[PDB]
């Protein structure tokens, strides 16, 4: 029989609008959400152009609501050059993104200085997420101390990483997580068969032990999320290939095997993409939206699925079990059996509802 979810959150995908719109756009991106089980996304910054300041965010937000189809949060990007500028808009965006690494991303900061500027400027009641590897991870913690206050690391990779933010949580700091199913379902023993250019993410794909350990230490996962970052074939099998793969269609069903093979439970599911997204983000509820999906359903990912103008997956030829049947989203039919069914603008910024606002003090 079908089971019922609630409205499932991706805290971390790349809609590319504007800027890389042959890559994705909110329309194609939000579709694939849909398809996926996925009625809230939170878009990252680092578009073209980069959303680090207040014109930028005005142009995505309008962007967004004219060819979003499910609803939506957009992070501003941390800077070189706009800490302590961002403070007026700053509680109408899903959270602060730092890029701490070199990826696809131009808005590295070098110096841990401006790392502690944005984390002293920016609001302290409002997110703040960094792509953050292997001893950046720690550097980053260590900012968050000396500036009081939380962070929240995307895409952990590596038994390294997820080791460490364990003992971190133990001290009682106040540190979170999310993990990307392409560090939980494969790894370099996949680089083979995807080559060098398909196969270039970052993080980069890990370890058999690093999967080991993440599946060991699921109780530090606080969040699943995508890193949906589509690229296309051409450009992922080129001369300087971007880093990334998209995600937000295959995450559920990957998961869902998981789940169907006793690794982790339907609750354990549900609290990393719905009620932990939920709470580190401040997001609001969703009326009348729910997923159902079919678990008993055996099928083999293509070489490409259907909305994502990625065109091409790294999860080509892995058997799941577990699939996206409906999604309705705001008491409308928004997506069945592959076909979306709620129109570009159906999608509406969660942080301009009442209760999409981060409570805090006057
Ligand atoms: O972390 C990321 N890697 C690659 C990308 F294209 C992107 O948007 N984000
Ligand atoms: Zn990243
Ligand atoms: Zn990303």
């Amino acid at each position: 029989k079908l089971v019922r979810l609630p409205g499932l959150i991706d805290v971390h995908v790349h809609l590319r609008e504007p800027g890389g719109t042959h890559k994705e756009d909110f329309a194609s991106g939000t579709a694939a959400a849909l398809a996926g089980g996925i009625t809230m996304v939170c878009a990252m910054p680092n578009t073209r152009p980069p959303i680090i300041d207040a014109p930028a965010l005005a142009l995505a937000q309008k962007l967004a609501e004219a060819g979003a189809r499910c609803d939506f949060a957009l992070f501003l990007g941390a800077s070189s050059e706009n800490a302590g500028t961002l403070g007026t808009v700053a509680g109408s965006a899903a959270g602060l993104k730092l890029y701490l690494n070199e990826t696809f991303s131009e808005l590295r900061l070098d110096s841990v200085v401006q790392w502690m500027e944005h984390f002293e400027t920016w609001p302290s009641h409002l997110p703040i997420v960094a792509h953050a590897e292997q001893q950046t991870v720690a550097a980053v913690l260590m900012v968050a101390q000396l500036t009081q206050r939380s962070v929240h690391i995307c895409h952990v990779a590596r038994k390294e990483e997820i080791l460490l933010i364990k003992a971190a949580k133990a001290r009682g700091l106040p540190v979170t997580c999310e993990v990307a199913p392409h560090h939980l379902f494969l790894s370099h023993d996949d680089l083979e068969r995807l080559g060098p250019g398909k196969g270039e993410v970052r993080p980069e794909l890990g370890s058999r032990q690093d999967v080991e350990a993440l599946w060991e230490n699921m109780a530090v996962i606080d969040c699943f999320a995508s890193d949906h970052a589509p690229h296309t074939l051409e450009e992922k099998c080129g001369s300087r290939p971007p880093p990334g793969f998209p995600g937000l269609e295959t995450m559920l069903p990957l998961l869902l095997t998981a789940v169907s093979e006793g690794r982790l439970s339907l609750d354990d599911l549900l609290q990393r993409l719905h009620h932990n997204p939920r709470r580190i983000f401040h997001l609001p509820p969703q009326e009348d939206t729910y997923v159902e999906v079919d678990l008993e359903h055996e099928w083999t990912i293509p070489s490409h699925m259907p909305f994502s103008k990625a065109h091409w997956t790294p999860f080509e030829g892995q058997k799941v079990k577990g699939t996206v049947r409906r999604v309705v989203l705001r008491g409308e039919v928004a997506y069945i059996d592959g076909q979306v069914l709620v129109p570009p603008g159906y999608g509406q910024d969660v942080r301009k509802w009442p209760q999409g606002a981060v409570p805090q003090l006057p």
